[PDB]
């Protein structure tokens, strides 16, 4: 029978990402909302085959809306422990989840306060040891923590 086949996601590497300059507040741009230029200035992954740091270049260009959706679109730079160079684009959506939601409508103090913070990841490289992620579908899950994120990032199988 014609099923697709299953879905794995098989663990890539953890990622912490430093945020460590003044973000750039623009303001109401567009009825979208509010544009937020979010400068990416290092940080550091680890997992079984991809382990190294991430170099001072790119950002996060956020657009956060009026109901507290923030949108992600980054572009960033990896280096690994050998020395290949990893261009990296990430997209993906940060929103309050939906039982924070449900008691904060409800005037019930959350503590803490949880968020979906999902993303999608691509990645462009010539290293033919990291080449395969040229070609391979990948997802993050995230958690903000002050000026950096962490995620989980995996590729589907
Ligand atoms: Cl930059
Ligand atoms: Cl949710
Ligand atoms: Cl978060
Ligand atoms: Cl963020
Ligand atoms: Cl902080």
């Amino acid at each position: 029978q014609y099923n697709p086949p299953p879905i794995q996601l098989e663990p890539l590497a953890k990622f912490s990402v430093d945020l460590n300059a003044p973000v750039w507040e623009l303001g109401t741009t567009s009825d979208a909302g509010k544009r937020r230029i979010i400068p990416i200035t290092g940080g550091t992954f680890e997992g079984k085959s991809l382990k190294g740091r991430i170099l001072n270049n790119g950002a996060d260009w956020q657009i956060v809306d009026s109901k507290g959706l923030a949108i992600i679109d980054t572009r960033y730079l990896l280096e690994t422990d050998d020395g290949a160079l990893i261009y990296l684009q990430t997209k993906g959506y940060r929103h309050g989840s939906a039982e924070t939601l449900k008691q904060l409508a409800q005037g019930k103090d959350v503590d803490p306060k949880n968020y979906y913070f999902k993303i999608t990841m691509q990645f462009e490289t010539s290293s033919p040891k990291y080449s395969w992620l040229n070609q391979t579908v990948a997802v993050g899950s995230a958690m903000r923590l002050g000026k950096a994120v962490i995620y989980d990032a995996y590729t589907l199988k």
